């Protein structure tokens, strides 16, 4: 089925958990596909060592340009991007996983969680997975955060992968 993923975070340091995605390849199998090999490095690139860029509390706490670190980079396993899949999954709430992007069709590896509803993206970014575990862990990501999207601490990806 689904794969189940981790990332474990840290902030200056300092570990705040982890947060594990359940990934829906039964709805989007090329967007789960991208973010699973992502999070194992098995293509020789991802996630581990990269950073939370963006975050905003009462929003959403973003990730995955593992080039830049700012928002202009990372790259799929495709290719620099690739198309919106579909958008038959909704953002429905907190813990809703979603790509980020730059408008349609420039999916890469940037990436968010939500901590709210966010439904006027629906249509616009592609859903692919929920927190099965560790909103918590999201929260404390989010209080690092500010209206601005930049962070007051580092918030780091220490380690990631697959559970099943
Ligand atoms: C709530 C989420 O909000 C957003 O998605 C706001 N937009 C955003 O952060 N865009 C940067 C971005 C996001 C994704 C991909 C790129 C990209 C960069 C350079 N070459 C190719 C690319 N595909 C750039
Ligand atoms: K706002």
């Amino acid at each position: 089925g689904n794969p189940l993923v981790y990332l474990d975070v840290d902030a200056n340091g300092k570990p705040l958990g982890r947060v594990v995605l359940e990934l829906k390849a039964d709805v989007v199998p090329k967007t789960a596909e991208n973010f699973r090999a992502l999070c194992t490095g098995e293509k020789g690139f991802g996630y581990k060592g990269s950073t939370f860029h963006r975050v905003i509390p009462s929003f959403m706490c973003q990730a995955g340009d593992f080039t830049n670190h700012n928002g202009t980079g990372g790259k799929s396993i495709y290719g620099s991007r690739f198309p919106d899949e579909n958008f038959t999954l909704k953002h429905v709430g907190p813990g809703v996983l979603s790509m980020a992007n730059a408008g349609p069709n420039t999916n890469g590896s940037q990436f968010f969680i939500c901590t709210i509803k966010t439904d006027w993206l629906d249509g616009k970014h592609v859903v692919f997975g929920h927190v099965i575990e560790g909103m918590d862990v999201v929260k404390k990501i989010e209080s690092f955060g500010s209206k601005s999207g930049r962070t007051s601490k580092k918030i780091v990806i220490t380690d990631c992968g697959q559970l099943s």
